[PDB]
């Protein structure tokens, strides 16, 4: 019922630039939400608020009732949420397998044989089954992004932010990583998704957000957005895209 991550008046400087200018964003429980825009309009900036890697300067955020700024729950809130970006973050000398198991054995103290088999689980639902002995250098872009989202999905948290994941992918990548997105759409996942990736974004969300400037500039469905937008910005910025 009530908004699993709630965000009033978010404020956030970088030097003397105003990144977010008081931004109010109510995710509710498993909705999956896309957000758009054009380059430095604080989208990325946003979601990386929601789980604690930008401080922000003015505003509440919070996660599943927890205040994000809060030194105290940053460990729980780490169970809870799960993230990818851009960066696919591999240890290198770990095994596909070892990346993926590390957290729950580490942090939900789970033995090794039950963390395992389901990674096992993850890695195949992705794709990526035979790539499980290897080590992240001997996988491509694509393979190795597919990882990162099974060792965040092997937490088991309620909400997955997705922060550009495919933006630094080679075209012949982007295909399989969406996939696996669109895939965990269609669950009761909590998601969060900046994208350049218009297909998939009209196609998935439940919600879609338009950012510019640091502000929310539109919002709605996305048959209401990409067919009929209403603010000009709005309307100027997907005709590009859509090209």
């Amino acid at each position: 019922m009530e908004p699993i991550i709630r965000i009033r008046n978010l404020h956030k400087w970088f030097g003397p630039l105003h990144v977010l200018k008081g931004i109010h964003l109510e995710v509710a429980p498993g909705e999956k939400l896309v957000i758009i825009g054009p380059s430095g309009s604080g989208k990325s900036t946003l979601i990386r608020t929601i789980n604690r890697l930008e401080d922000f300067q003015e505003g509440e955020v919070v996660v599943d009732g927890l205040s994000v700024k809060d030194d105290r729950a940053l460990r729980e809130i780490r169970r809870e949420v799960g993230m990818v970006f851009q960066q696919f973050n591999l240890f290198p000398h770990m095994t596909v397998l070892e990346n993926v198991t590390l957290a729950p054995m580490r942090v939900r103290r789970w033995p090794r044989e039950k963390a395992e088999k389901k990674a096992l689980e993850l890695l195949e639902r992705v794709g990526i089954l035979d790539q499980a002995r290897k080590y992240p250098a001997q996988l491509s872009g694509g393979q190795q992004q597919r990882v990162a989202i099974a060792r965040a999905l092997a937490m088991e948290p309620k909400i997955m932010l997705f922060d550009e994941p495919t933006s630094a992918l080679d075209p012949e990548m982007v295909g399989e990583v969406l996939d696996v997105m669109r895939d965990l759409a269609q669950g009761g996942m909590t998601m969060v998704v900046v994208t350049h990736e218009m297909g998939f974004a009209r196609e998935v969300a439940d919600r879609v957000v338009f950012m510019d400037g640091g502000q929310i500039v539109e919002e709605g469905r996305p048959e209401e957005i990409f067919t009929r937008p209403k603010e000009e910005r709005t309307r100027s910025f997907l005709q590009r895209v859509l090209h």
